[PDB]
């Protein structure tokens, strides 16, 4: 099982906690600058960026199946920073949450 694959694998499991390459590297027992080394090498991008594309495409579709709160939502989705949730919404869906809400449910 190469590296890549168990972080891969680790973020479908863990994605709503608290996660960046220092407690990965923590969890894993690897050097955290090389695991976002190795990351952006197989990947073609950052973690971070990574895994931002994989919590907003959870946080699309909860806001679409459920009318519970936005920010509950961004909760579930792995975010505590309601700014850094906003700004990383619209990079990834190329809309606000509360308007890509109303497009959609």
């Amino acid at each position: 099982s190469p590296i890549i694959q168990n972080v891969l694998s680790y973020i479908t499991e863990h994605f709503s906690e608290g996660m960046s390459l220092k407690t990965l590297g923590n969890d894993f027992h690897i050097n955290a600058v090389y695991l976002g080394q190795l990351f952006q090498k197989e990947m073609g991008e950052h973690f971070t960026d990574y895994l931002n594309r994989y919590r907003v495409n959870y946080a699309k579709e909860e806001l679409l199946q459920t009318k519970d709160n936005l920010t509950i939502i961004a909760g579930k989705s792995g975010y505590t920073d309601m700014a850094y949730f906003y700004r990383q919404f619209k990079k990834h869906t190329g809309e606000t949450p509360n308007r890509y809400r109303k497009i959609h449910q």
